[PDB]
């Protein structure tokens, strides 16, 4: 009945309206090496993060899960300052970024020592139950991710460690999938290893526009997240994301099938980029103009209500699902 | 006449006896994410590093080049504290780790933005001429590395940026080669982009055991470094490295061939590992039993003198070559 937040344990019944995937700070691994030209401006960053939090609060949001991975600039103390300033509950994660073009050598080195999976498991337990770094702050979720079209051997170490930690703690697992792939594979692999489907959120499911893919994932009993609202088409340099229009189409088909108790919604904003600032060129910026923490509320919700979605169903997704997810 | 150290500019004539590649601190990229169970032990680390510096001083060493890359735990403030304490000159680097399993998310994102190569140049220039972070410390070398059998695209950006920065500043370039490949190609590539061979050290050359490969590299006018004495066979569990007896055989062929003015020697020790402590299994710990900062002086040099290597040849390598390398 409690969940760990950056301000300590909070009753799950008090989380209220929740955004399941948003980043106050985020940096792509490697940002740390660009410290000279890409210094962290903590005061200015706290201001921007506090403003983002207040914009969420504008729409009744009481809780945010910020699943920034350990190698992507996760900063629990900074998050505590945001929470203390705004009264928002913020839940952070323990986890590493997916492999990408290739695995970082640290845990690859330890795999060759034969201890990597055990070390990762130990990291998860420490961070879920003892405290992160120089603080007593505990993570409330394990963050996993897989690559496009495969869960790599590197990534599987974290999946196995997460299932183990999940069994010991009852902690929630949040994932990120790359380019609308591996949703069924993620669920199947975690479930093979004894993870509880009612404690799993398969992320970035909005990146696939085929409801049959969503149904194949939903059949495992897991939650899914349409968590990149506002990231449209070629707006971000990485991939080609779907449009919001396509997300909404996909979502409405699932809500019409009555899957509302398995779906959560978010934007995956990055409110402060770590490392050196950058700009997007004119036409793509236009594609990203709605990528902000209010978008779901001021744009997506009214579209859904005009399409016949009731407040009961919306509140199931924003309130009921997070409460169930984080409950025993 | 001057080189930037962690204690500011120092006359090159005062560097004296030098180790061209040793790490006080090092961690594999990713170590930062394992901070909870792999804390930086500030007290113990300074003790172990200061001691390492004392051991080097005891065999006459006055200067150490510590080329720990930016993404591998480079900490110029900490190195300054070691220098302020022991009087040892420490020269640090600006650069990133090699690909090899895949480019890190950060400069890969920037590569997609199209600004990466320029950002890297800008970083080099800033860290060579202005200061690293808030430390006021300037790097005295640019550190580059390439992958096995190939200089990749990610890698070439750093090579071209280094050539460019070397032209502006006259800074020294130190490289690392992976598993005895690409020595000639590194040299060729840098020179093709305007770099000065008298300011380049091609490293880990001891990883190759074919003197033809060395001669091909030496033909470009660059320095080469046998800089991994003590790292034997499969001891570092990732890769296969030569034995020291293979290094000596190779080195003797080159010394017989009168190459002393282009050769430097080192151990590439890691005196404090960043991230979580670990233990090498007992077969590999044996292979590595000589990997420490005194190995050259108590074991390798004696062996060389017994095969007729003269004091003035050794002094050319440890004293004259660094002096020439850092001189305009
Ligand atoms: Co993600
Ligand atoms: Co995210
Ligand atoms: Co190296
Ligand atoms: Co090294």
């Amino acid at each position: 009945e409690m969940v760990e937040t950056v301000c300590g344990p909070v009753p799950v019944e008090q989380l209220g309206k929740t955004l399941i995937h948003e980043h106050f700070l985020f940096g792509y691994p490697g940002f740390q090496g660009d410290v000279t030209r890409g210094t962290f401006r903590e005061d200015e960053s706290l201001r921007v993060a506090v403003e983002a939090a207040e914009k969420m609060k504008r729409h009744g949001i009481q809780t945010v899960v910020d699943p920034t991975p350990n190698d992507c600039g996760r900063n629990p103390a900074f998050l505590r300052r945001v929470a203390e300033e705004t009264g928002l509950n913020i839940i952070c994660a323990t986890g590493y970024y997916y492999e990408g073009e290739g695995a970082p050598p640290y845990f690859q080195f330890r795999r060759l020592l034969g201890t990597a999976e055990d070390d990762i498991y130990d990291m998860f337990m420490a961070e879920l139950t003892e405290g992160i770094a120089d603080t007593g702050i505990k993570a409330g979720v394990i963050k996993l991710a897989s690559s496009k079209g495969r869960i790599t051997e590197y990534e599987k170490m974290f999946f196995r460690a997460a299932a183990r930690a999940q069994k010991e703690t009852g902690a929630v697992i949040i994932t990120h999938t790359q380019e609308g792939t591996m949703g069924p594979e993620q669920a199947a692999y975690l479930l093979e290893h004894g993870a509880d489907p009612k404690k799993i959120v398969i992320g970035h499911m909005c990146g696939n526009t085929d409801p049959d893919y969503h149904r194949k994932t939903l059949a495992y009993g897991v939650y899914i997240a349409f968590d990149r609202f506002g990231i449209q088409d070629r707006g971000m340099v990485g991939m080609i994301a779907p449009t919001d229009e396509e997300r909404v189409r996909t979502l409405l088909a699932l809500l019409r099938d009555g899957y509302e108790k398995q779906i959560m919604l978010s934007h995956d904003t990055v409110n402060v980029w770590l490392g050196r600032p950058f700009t997007l060129p004119e036409p793509f910026a236009e594609m990203m103009k709605n990528w902000h923490v209010e978008h779901l509320f001021v744009n997506i919700i009214p579209a859904l209500k005009n399409e016949g979605i009731r407040d009961e169903v919306l509140e199931q997704m924003f309130i009921g699902n997070p409460a169930a997810l984080f409950s025993a």
